């Protein structure tokens, strides 16, 4: 996340690091044993977590059972970019572990409302790593300036924006989730070039079919 600020620790208790022991993504936990994640970021996954590194109550390092990615997603596309990781147990929910509800209705967010996005993304254009969770707040641009697919959604991109490690991560309006950070390379902080984001509600049949 770049332009952003540090989180107030497991205030998004939905958040998940997918990790050999490295952050590689972000991803949302949607169920008990189910984290969303974008479909390059292929296992561990760490819930609870503020520090990467630090020890805290509330952190458990997780086994996955499967991955399950999007079957239409391709490695050179951002085209269904969407993974679902199956945890092998089921999740301690508590106060900094709890799912995050996904938008179902298949509605547009109005343009210009901001959105929230968290990562342990880079923090900077050198290659800088935060060890504690990150977050900025996005105007969501329209779908027409976006375009210049329906399963896509832009945010403004101007400094603030997602960028490398941000993949899989949360973007979320109103408290649901409506998108989840693309992983694909991208420039990042550019103003002409907007974050792209998958839009959950296009995905909701395929979610619920993992999920059934
Ligand atoms: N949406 C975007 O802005 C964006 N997404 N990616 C893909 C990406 O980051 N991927 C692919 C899957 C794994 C993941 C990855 O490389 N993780 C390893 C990693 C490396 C370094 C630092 C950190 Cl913190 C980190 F986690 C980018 C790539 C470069 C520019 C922008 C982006």
């Amino acid at each position: 996340i770049l332009g952003g600020r540090e989180a107030e620790a497991h205030a998004r208790p939905y958040m998940a690091s997918v990790q050999n022991g490295a952050h590689l993504c972000g991803g949302v936990l949607v169920a008990e044993q189910w984290v969303l994640s974008a479909a390059h970021c292929l296992v561990q996954v760490l819930l609870g977590a503020h520090s990467l590194s630090q020890p805290e109550p509330s952190k458990r390092l997780y086994d996955v059972l499967r991955a399950v990615p999007h079957p239409d997603s391709q490695p050179d596309t951002i085209d269904h970019d969407l993974l679902l990781l199956q945890l092998s147990e089921k999740a301690t929910l508590g106060p900094a572990v709890r799912p995050l509800p996904w938008q179902r209705v298949d509605r547009d967010v109005a343009p210009g409302t901001l959105c929230d996005v968290a990562g342990w993304g880079i923090v900077n254009h050198a290659g800088r790593r935060p060890d504690s969770l990150q977050h900025v707040l996005l105007p969501v641009l329209d779908r027409a300036t976006c375009n210049r697919t329906e399963r896509l959604m832009c945010a403004e991109s101007n400094r603030r924006d997602s960028c490398k490690g941000d993949s899989g991560g949360p973007l979320v309006c109103g408290g649901v989730l409506e998108g989840v950070v693309t992983s694909g390379s991208r420039v990042c902080g550019n103003r002409k070039k907007p974050g792209i984001y998958t839009r959950v509600a296009s995905y909701a049949a395929w979610i619920d079919s993992v999920l059934a």
